[PDB]
């Protein structure tokens, strides 16, 4: 169920006295605002002047608003300047706003459309800005406090002259939505959400849809030749899984695309343990798998003509008398050796056992999602993303576009002949996990995209944007859901 | 079996050849020192001249003695000037003698009581310090020792000319043995030590007395949803026990005084796992649950008119494929959810389990006792408790004016409205178990003290006064039975 | 100047119209609010109840507010529940008020004082925190910023139906203006505010004053033989300085208050070098010399009828070819000799030379204020402050009194006789200023306090509550000016 109920144009009545307007720098940039059938602006403009209301970007101004007989509660959103109004304006705007709805317990209230549409923007923009924000900002995991209020239902009343179309809002809120699912599952403890619950939780979602779940239990896919999987979730008492998502959009025999997933739904380190410190927040080990899921989710209910694989490696990384060493060896699914050099580099290795799968569907792409090394959080910061491409220049280069659209910061770091090299530096196996020499993050997309051949091949290290430590217009601390708006995107662009 | 034998007046035989004197600063400020009828004083005067013997606090000098025609072995202990005598001093005197008496192995002395008895002391204070020191400063864990060496007694025969009750010392043994249970149950090591192995020796040590036990196995821990203890005890082959210790005093109705005790047998920290030096003595990690059987023993055999109830939490912290995790979230008795940030800090998870389920007996005061901090060692130094109230200011006042009285440092640090609102800073539960912040030993505190709600509540942070490293007056390196004389002496004022 | 200009009843200006009043939860508890001549309880009734304004403690909102012909911009700041209304609530109302005010840009407004004023608190106390925040909570330090604004006045033109003395609020000035003294000189940058420097300033403040200031330049101190001072500012190129402060409030001859201030400009550590994260902020090691300045400031500027004597030891803590190194041994004031273990622990020894030379003016009492411990932070947290005691008993009980009632969180810590005797714990000399064991606040409280004698002295760890990295009510990031409320409200029950 939906956090507001959108209404159109329906009836107008005396029960509601609460009214929303956008403020821009310049009123006259607007066609003249006007509610019920009377001409407001001059009086907003006085407001204005007065600093009871203002127009700086996402600020919330309220007031008491004289209109004809009824005295109403005006609530403002500055806009800023309407020519220079980004698509991260926007958010902040209807992020800032519907935060202040919920927080103030608002449960009806008119909402002026016309003063959120300039003639500089495209009419889809501000729609799907506010329908994703209408969930993404509002979000909040209050499952396990005693003391959770009781959800409500926020009726908006929108005002238009000239607009008919609400099924761009209805897109957005079906995208936040799938936001919000993978911060569900990443907000999940640990001790609740395991490989098994989450791929149990995963079947039980998809299960009345379109969309296909295949669960890989612990003894199929060690017998199926899993053993980097195997050997990264063996030393838990809750063994790994291979949950296997098809989508098939255009139904087509047509090649799909291939998203895979790191779903560590906790990360010790192994016996290369990790500090007090380090092991904070390790629930979120498994984001990347979790965005996977959103994704689909996404592309399944806007019924994108696109075929979808989804594969997510699923494994807890912990620490008991048979769990994995430093070396020791394994047998990929590949069938290559690998040498376990340093047990927290657990990501690289999933991910690869996941990655070869998901070639065998023969897929036109193959995108990673995962949150693998400190060392791109070291390169790009905590707020941005690091992308690597192997033989998928222009796929990479279209989604580095897409990204910087949609508010989300991602940046290109290279695998060269150097990587490419460094990751068989082993004396006893055919492939080695880790380096002690610099360029880790480097290392280990060289270490998972060796695995896809020559398919093209996007990794997305996401150990920084993951996750947020500030509240902000996009929701509060924790899970962002990093990624999904920008690849549902390119997924609507095939 | 007792260390010494005390006999009063006891016929003067010849097969006794050995002389215990105290000897003060001044000699005319006791009464004429006399052994057998004869006057001894200005024999010893000319001994204390020639710097043979002398009156420096808790100083043993020996010398050949001669009265009459036998020769004596005299063993001198200074008392210093008889004005400024503390019950310190006292402590240093008896324990410096005994500790003599037994490491040269005298089986049968004279004491001269009335050289230790002044006009300025209550003779009361001197025969308790007697008694304790008897068994406390004389106490050895010798028993995994090839070359332990054969018990002996050593048979006292006290030489007073007015003095008859002989009850003071034999109060101050019984506490001094009550002291060295506990020690023997903190000395224990881990591996033979367990939970169900501590719980079932409780059981056969009150077996045939007026107190009860009652334990509750881990399977009773877990339907009776005991969360806390068992997240923390879960990780060990050795499952968590709950012990109950009841001793109605004086009647079947009047509320009890509940003791709380942490009773962890060994900490590893979990998954924040300590440092090499940092496990080193992490048997004494359960000295709270020990001493608070300490406590009810020497309640029991003192016969006071006091109810008490005794609850203690055992659990082993180990790391293996199910053990607790940072971001793991837990239900406590209560009803409570509780993240759980750092898995060292297992102490406070134990005692809010074990002072909510304490407050159930409706007690008129909590008093938990614990090896809790760190950061209360950095505090108040390694020989002083931190004292914490929450609704018992005036019973705190009345316990930090007897510990001074009775050589045991005991200090208040604060619990504010900072500490009370920062363990509810949890994105996730209703409680957090640690925080990145300073002032962790209150934060600790308080999180202990919210279990109780308004129930007037005493925490007692003994991380640091619990064990010594030094040899003194009180006994060998190891555990030191802190708060034992304190709590007793608190408890005979009821 | 002043930041605000406090009329009182001032002529109906037909040009402001701009009015603040304050809400409670109930304002039938308010004498009937009245603006202008009409009465305005149930409009304000209304908005509230159509939560356009609301009584949440130190909320602010604002609305147009209609009384007779002209519109009003109203300002509305919470009170919450005036039954159990705090003084802390009182500077948060007053604090956050003021904050809006200024970042307004408000020039001219009305200020209904009778709406603020309750039969429940004490008049004095509502005008002090008033005029406390004026200054407190509106503070900046854009010294060296390039971008920094004009500084504006804010006529405050108050209405009340029923008072008339303006004093309380005028005295709540001063003492602001004395705490952003002392913020001025803490926030001054280490190489513009050195040890001479910091002297000239002191001196150039107090020159047309009642207030003396005697500086003693480094030859005298040598001279003298401040060989501790010396020792710990010998290493810089501006070398250290003592300022001694006088102040006669009441008699030519009567026994002074001694308010001894750490005055170390910048802190490296020494050849005792700090960390990278270490030496960050540590400008702020001579925050008791400021305070000390802005008590002195503050006493003189309300004429209080009190003696006091200011003494501060101002260094810099550096690292060249002759400065101070482990194993070093000094001679002080007092003739002892130290033995310099640790050259981070230089505090201890300024304020050594400093108390000792303060107890040459034979004060009833001895007060410091240093930053020294971090053992201190890791005591209490960073949000406390740390008191010791010695021969001050009953001075110190009433400042812990005192400082709670001001919104100061101050908490005791003991001197035992461990800390007495380990202070002389040397090879070589008479004293040694560190320990390597624990309770190392208490060892620099121990080390400190030694060189007053008899005299009571109390000692204030201000580590952690000097400065705060979060703004709020009190004022932005930085020196909190802490303690000079609690001393200042002190003095004045002299
Ligand atoms: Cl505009
Ligand atoms: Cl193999
Ligand atoms: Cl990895
Ligand atoms: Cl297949
Ligand atoms: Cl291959
Ligand atoms: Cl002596
Ligand atoms: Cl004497
Ligand atoms: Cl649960
Ligand atoms: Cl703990
Ligand atoms: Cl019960
Ligand atoms: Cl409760
Ligand atoms: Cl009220
Ligand atoms: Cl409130
Ligand atoms: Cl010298
Ligand atoms: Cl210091
Ligand atoms: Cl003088
Ligand atoms: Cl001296
Ligand atoms: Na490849
Ligand atoms: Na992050
Ligand atoms: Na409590
Ligand atoms: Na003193
Ligand atoms: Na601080």
């Amino acid at each position: 169920s939906n956090a507001m109920n959108f209404k159109l144009n329906n009836t107008l009545s005396n029960e509601i006295n609460t009214l929303i307007i956008g403020i821009p720098e310049h009123l006259n940039q607007l066609e003249r605002i006007s509610f019920n059938h009377i001409d407001i602006t001059e009086s907003l403009e006085r407001l204005k002047h007065q600093h009871i209301i203002g127009s700086k970007v996402g600020k919330i101004y309220t007031t008491a608003f004289d209109v004809q007989d009824q005295t109403y509660r005006l609530i403002t959103v500055g806009l800023g300047n309407l020519k220079t109004r980004s698509y991260q304006d926007m958010l902040k705007i209807w992020g800032h706003l519907f935060q202040y709805i919920k927080s103030e317990h608002i449960e009806d209230t008119y909402l002026l459309m016309d003063s959120f549409i300039s003639k500089y923007d495209q009419l889809s923009d501000v729609l799907m800005a506010c329908g994703i924000q209408s969930e993404r900002a509002t979000y909040e995991f209050d499952h396990y406090k005693s003391s959770k209020k009781a959800p409500f239902k926020t009726n908006l009343n929108l005002i238009s002259e000239s607009l008919i179309e609400l099924d761009f809002i209805h897109e957005g809120i079906s995208i936040g939505q799938s936001i919000n699912l993978a911060r569900d599952f990443s907000n999940m403890p640990p001790n609740v959400l395991t490989p098994q619950t989450f791929a149990e939780d995963i079947v039980n979602h998809f299960k009345n849809t379109k969309v296909k779940v295949d669960v890989k239990d612990y003894d199929t896919l060690v017998s199926e030749g899993f053993g980097l999987l195997q050997a990264v979730g063996k030393g838990s008492k809750h063994k790994p899984r291979l949950v296997t998502i098809t989508y098939n959009g255009k139904d087509k025999d047509e090649a799909p695309i291939a998203l895979v997933g790191k779903g560590i739904t906790y990360d010790s380190g192994g016996y290369s343990i990790k500090t007090k410190n380090g092991m904070a927040t390790m629930k979120f080990d498994m984001c990347g798998a979790a965005n996977v899921v959103g994704i689909i989710e996404a592309a399944s209910r806007l019924q994108l003509p696109v075929n979808i694989v989804g594969v997510l490696a699923c494994a807890e990384n912990m620490i008991n008398e048979a769990s994995m060493k430093p070396d020791d060896v394994f047998t990929a699914l590949s069938g290559e050796t690998v040498e376990v050099m340093n047990t927290d580099a657990e990501g690289r290795l999933v991910l690869a056992d996941a990655v070869f799968y998901a070639n065998q569907y023969q897929p036109s792409v193959i995108m990673d999602f995962a949150t693998l090394t400190g060392a791109a959080i070291v390169a790009l910061g905590d707020d941005k993303a690091a992308a690597f491409e192997s033989n998928s220049k222009v796929i990479l280069n279209d989604i580095l576009q897409i990204s910087s659209e949609v508010d989300e910061m991602v940046f290109e770091l290279p695998i060269t002949a150097t990587e490419r090299a460094s990751i068989k530096h082993s004396d006893i196996a055919d492939l080695v996990n880790h380096t002690n020499g610099q360029g880790k993050a480097l290392f280990a997309a060289s270490f998972v995209t060796h695995f896809s051949g020559q398919t093209p091949h996007i990794h997305f290290d996401i150990a920084g944007p993951a996750t947020t430590n500030k509240a902000s217009y996009n929701g509060p601390k924790g899970p962002t859901g990093f990624m999904i708006p920008t690849i549902v995107q390119w997924l609507k662009q095939q």
